């Protein structure tokens, strides 16, 4: 893990989506660059590059419909220090710890490794439940944060002291988690028409987001 | 440590003297060679070889003088598989683990690895000293393996019960050592004539040599 080979140790991209992984080996240019390979951490190659025998994305997996170099010289660069990776259709698959090897001579092999993070954005509804007076806590309202990567975090902001129950379970994506949260509470008079909010915080969003909604109780 | 990459664990040199290390990536020839860099462990580079820039030993302390390659093709095999080193002069410096390391493309870089060992052939001498009877036990006979590497195992083949006493100390040459070994016993009149024989084991000699010595006691 080489500080001339300039990474990024974090990367992250929309599930579907693309990112680029930025790879260079810094000057001063003091060594030939002999060729460029990026490899998962099994060791499996993912894309290659040679000065050359050009390029090649060797596995099945991470087809060059998908892998690419942003490398953007006239085919003739006089040394190929930048190494960055664009990345395309992302898969949950394509998780990983990626690592930028340059092949440099006469000094050896130089190396960088970043970790790709794939994100996915859930999607997100709260409503209440109409509930009847009663001495059993029943859930008055309920927000679910649907297919999130990572699992979206539901809390709740209300002004009565309502016990918050969630569980997991498995998103429609592969690799995604969708987090239902109920809100129950012994249905009581004065509660109607009470806004409680719905906060759910994940990656993708700047901040939390707030779901709204108004209570709904039986006899007013 | 990868099977594709073919060397041997270990190999053997004299002090001042040549070694071969040989190192192949083994057929099927299914991939192209990019480069090889033989490493030392701190991952100082010995000696690199490219195919379009040449060779290179770029440290002063492994210099061309006593590294090269045993490559022989004439300028242009098809593709150099077969990166064997040659040392001559060896160090009690270069003793080391080596690394042999093929830049492939696109299927990346394999490695192999091979402890080098400098070893010194000691020079061994023995004789008894001669003794007067006296109920101390003193030395009647020493045995000296001076300047091995690694230290010599002496060992006394005798048929009187005499205890042995040794000591270490540094060789005159860097990394070597010479071992002392005295043979002490009670001198008692009987013993005289007495043929007593230093045992000096080294991992340098087909097997253990033998210097005989005849006791000498006072008043036969
Ligand atoms: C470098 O990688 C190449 C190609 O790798 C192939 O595809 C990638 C996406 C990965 O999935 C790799 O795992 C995969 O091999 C390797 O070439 C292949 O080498 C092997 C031998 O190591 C060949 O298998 C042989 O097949 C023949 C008969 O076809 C048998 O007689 C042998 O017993 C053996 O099973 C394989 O056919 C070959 N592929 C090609 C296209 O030639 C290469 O081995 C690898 N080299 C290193 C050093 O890693
Ligand atoms: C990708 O790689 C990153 C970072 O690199 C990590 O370090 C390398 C040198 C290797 O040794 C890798 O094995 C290792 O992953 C990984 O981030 C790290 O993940 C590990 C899980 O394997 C986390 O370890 C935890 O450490 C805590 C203490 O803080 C313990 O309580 C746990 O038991 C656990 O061992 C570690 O927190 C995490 N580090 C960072 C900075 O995030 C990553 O896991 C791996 N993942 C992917 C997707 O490629
Ligand atoms: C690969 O190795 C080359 C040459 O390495 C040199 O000799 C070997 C036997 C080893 O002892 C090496 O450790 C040794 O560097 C490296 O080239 C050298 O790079 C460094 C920068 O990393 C240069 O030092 C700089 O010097 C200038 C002024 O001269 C300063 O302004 C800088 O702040 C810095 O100190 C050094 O001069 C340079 N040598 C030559 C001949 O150009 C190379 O860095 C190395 N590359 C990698 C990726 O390892
Ligand atoms: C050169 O390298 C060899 C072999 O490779 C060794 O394994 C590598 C994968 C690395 O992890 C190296 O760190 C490691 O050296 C070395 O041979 C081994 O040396 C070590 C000393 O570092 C020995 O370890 C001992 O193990 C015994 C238990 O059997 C313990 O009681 C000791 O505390 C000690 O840790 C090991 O015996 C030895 N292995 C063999 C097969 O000989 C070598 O030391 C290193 N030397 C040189 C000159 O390059």
């Amino acid at each position: 893990q080489d500080v001339r080979v300039r990474v990024l140790p974090e990367v992250r991209g929309r599930l579907g989506g693309t990112v680029e992984l930025p790879c260079h080996l810094l000057p001063p240019t003091t060594e030939r660059v002999s060729q460029v390979t990026w490899q998962r951490l099994d060791g499996t190659v993912v894309a290659a590059f040679h000065p050359s025998f050009g390029v090649d994305f060797p596995n099945s997996q991470f087809s060059k419909d998908r892998l690419s170099f942003v490398r953007a010289r006239p085919e003739t660069n006089a040394d190929l220090r930048d190494a960055t990776l664009a990345f395309r259709g992302l898969r949950v698959e394509d998780e990983g710890n990626y690592t930028c090897e340059f092949a440099t001579f006469p000094n050896g092999t130089r190396r960088g490794v970043t970790w790709l993070r794939v994100i996915a954005q859930p999607e997100n509804h709260a409503e209440a439940q109409e509930v009847t007076i009663g001495p059993q806590s029943v859930a008055v309202a309920r927000c679910v944060s649907t297919g999130g990567r990572p699992p979206a975090r539901i809390t709740w902001i209300s002004s009565l002291g309502g016990e918050a129950k969630d569980t997991q379970e498995p998103g429609i994506q592969a690799g995604t988690v969708t987090i239902i949260s109920r809100y129950s509470l012994v249905p009581v008079g004065r509660a109607d028409g009470v806004k409680v909010t719905c906060r759910v915080e994940h990656e993708s969003f700047e901040e939390p987001i707030l779901l709204p909604v108004t209570l709904s109780v039986r006899y007013h």
